[PDB]
């Protein structure tokens, strides 16, 4: 079994990735784990940079974005009884965000990749990755119990955060960067209309609080809660009544309420590897980096990883340019770094920290007051929020 | 022995508000523990916001501030091998920083309020405050071995961080905010010229460093020490060799270095009470609040409080408006807390802090390369650097 480019794991990157290529006429496999089923389980992001809505329309995969996603131009964030909104698009130079969940957008290019007839290997089990540094590397993984081999010219490592891929890099080449913070978001999922159009991120005394949406029959609600929570422990009820507990008394007034579709706890992270390659292996995604999802920053760094593989290996088959590939991590890092700094700060200024002294509480608040009344610090937020620009390459 | 305003301490803060109460027609009697030549050998400030010049236009005493002050119009900030300036007049909208020393704005002070012939009392030995919430409060201090009583209407605490004014509220009816940094700065005064036409802050792998001066031929540097160390275990030329390491080449290369004048190490700290009043006391200056130096608005808001406290005891006086007073904490609160924000993000960003894991260290870089690379970011540091406004007050 061959190919040009060997994808592991079929989350939005891989997949995403995979299209492209695909697309352009380089041949791409890809091995996921899981079933499609599992996969399209997972609920996680809701926002979308604009950079990554024009990646999905390159890719042919923007039909039913375009008609059920919702162009957002602003949010707010509400701390010490007051709303405050940012406009996105007036302060960014025009850029807005685009509210259309993963699980759809996955769903989108799964069925895309079906379409086309490219291959993809569902319970593709213990994949390994094999002579990384040679100027053939192969792949090998098991379907129902026996053995194969994928023989491919580079491998592209899409398999988040628990994949085989970065696993697979020698350890002493790699230097990790990470933080593990002390909470966090209790997510649900609810077939009720949104309590507002826009996104409402707030920073209470009892604990952070975001109100968010997935259309205009759903909604998807989050409180901080400490790392010791059990899903288990939150009723409907008790989450409920803690939302409303944590929001202005006004929003808390119209919120519609009802069973929960999902409920889940993530904790946040931050975590960035240098570098993102080795050999014939790129990382991609969260195989790289993790962003706390304060930032709304994942899923669009992963958007801006693929994009830059995609064209760095189009390059590569297409133009003989093999060599541009090593700039590939110092491309992606950074605009990673400027993410990561971005979603550390937003984690910062809206969440309740365990142990606080009353000098860093109050600098909290002041932070909030400052760059939400200040021109240039809302511009600072907004454009950060509407995404940093992708990088030319060459 | 009586006045309307009693006023403790000679520094800054005191002679300003002594100087503009006088103009005024407001009486006034300043009270000093140390000597004249004492005070004068404090060397501190260099750089005045707008604010703070036009504060002592207004008090009649800027005929040598104007002849020798010096305006700049950007500042400079390296880093990781690159130099970066920030244009502060385009990015703030116009505005500007003075440099003229403190020890001269001071001197002016004491000259300007000598010919008008206001009283002030040095070596005022042991001062106590008395009946502070009666409408007949007095001072009680001693003179030669003689207790003198000195009664008056209300009293300004303007007697630093060490004053006996904030020790004379009761400890219950404060609230304090303190955070202490595990580093000081270690200060030289050389009659030699600056290495540079505007100031250099510089984030250095070594600790932090900052060229400034004080005329064209008389120089201020700092570098980072820890708090284990003495004064005495510097020499000139160990200060000059640790300098020279901490700055870009082509910097260190043109730096002409000299004996120091003066060398002094002070410890950087944060602090704010609340309220800043109590009774017929009101505190103004260092005497409410310390700021790190990185950000240059210590003397700056003790200007702030003074114009505060002058417009309000104006409108007391003049108006019969004594009522207003009640106000004045809540309105020199507002601007502190926001300058204490910058203060506590420039010392973060510019300074090497002990045990910094991997994770801290990239965001401080990269906060760094976020601000100095951004329209956005620059201007956020730009409007605070050059002074935020100061309220209308009513
Ligand atoms: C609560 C939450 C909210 C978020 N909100 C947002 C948001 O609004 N906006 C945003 O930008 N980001 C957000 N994110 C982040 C975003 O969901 C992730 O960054 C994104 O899922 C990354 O996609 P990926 O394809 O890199 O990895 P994944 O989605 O993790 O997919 C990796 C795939 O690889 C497969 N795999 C793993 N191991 C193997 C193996 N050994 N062999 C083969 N296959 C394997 C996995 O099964 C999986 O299918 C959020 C995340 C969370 C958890
Ligand atoms: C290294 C350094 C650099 C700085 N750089 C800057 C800068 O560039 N820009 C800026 O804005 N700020 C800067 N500052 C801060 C600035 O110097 C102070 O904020 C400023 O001195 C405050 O003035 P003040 O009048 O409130 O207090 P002080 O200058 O401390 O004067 C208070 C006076 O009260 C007197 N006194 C004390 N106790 C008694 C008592 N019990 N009875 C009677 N009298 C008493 C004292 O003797 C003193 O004379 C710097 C400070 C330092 C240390």
């Amino acid at each position: 079994m061959k190919t040009q480019v060997a994808i592991i794991g079929a989350g939005p990157s891989g997949l995403l990735l995979g299209q492209l290529l695909h697309k352009a006429g380089i041949d791409n496999v890809i091995l996921e784990r899981q079933t499609p089923d599992y996969v399209l389980g997972r609920i996680r992001a809701g926002v979308l940079e604009q950079g990554m809505v024009d990646l999905l329309r390159e890719a042919g995969v923007d039909r039913r974005m375009a008609r059920d996603g919702l162009v957002h131009e602003g949010v707010e964030i509400a701390f010490a009884g007051q709303r405050r909104r940012i406009d996105l698009k007036r302060l960014s130079g025009g850029k807005t965000v685009t509210v259309y969940g993963q699980t759809e957008v996955t769903r989108d290019l799964m069925e895309a990749r079906e379409a086309c007839g490219a291959t993809t290997v569902y319970q593709a089990a213990e994949v390994r990755l094999h002579d990384l540094q040679g100027e053939r590397p192969y792949v090998t993984f098991e379907r129902d119990g026996e053995r194969l081999r994928l023989d491919c010219d580079y491998i592209a490592g899409c398999d988040g955060f628990h994949g085989i891929s970065r696993q697979s890099i020698p350890a002493e080449r790699l230097k990790v960067f990470e933080r593990v913070y002390p909470f966090g978001w209790l997510g649900l999922l609810a077939d009720t209309p949104p309590v507002s159009h826009e996104l409402i991120y707030a920073n209470h005394p009892r604990g952070f609080a975001l109100c968010s949406q997935r259309s205009a029959t759903r909604s998807r609600y989050y409180v901080q809660v400490p790392l010791s929570e059990k899903v288990e422990d939150w009723s409907d009820e008790r989450f409920w009544t803690e939302l409303k507990a944590r929001l202005p008394s006004e929003v808390a007034e119209k919120l519609v309420t009802g069973p929960s579709l999902e409920k889940s706890i993530a904790p946040l992270r931050s975590f960035v590897v240098e570098p993102m390659q080795h050999g014939r292996l790129f990382l991609a995604g969260d195989a790289a980096h993790i962003v706390p999802p304060t930032g709304a920053k994942g899923l669009n760094l992963a958007a801006s990883d693929v994009s830059t593989l995609y064209r760095l290996l189009l390059k590569a088959y297409r133009e003989g340019r093999g060599e541009l590939l090593e700039r590939y991590s110092a491309i992606c890092l950074r605009r990673i770094w400027k993410a990561e700094r971005f979603s550390w700060w937003m984690t910062s200024v809206l969440h309740r920290f365990p142990d606080t002294d009353a000098f860093s509480q109050r600098i909290q608040q002041t932070e909030l007051e400052y760059y939400l009344g200040s021109e240039a610090g809302l511009a600072t937020i907004a454009e950060n929020y509407v995404g940093l620009p992708y990088e030319e390459i060459e």
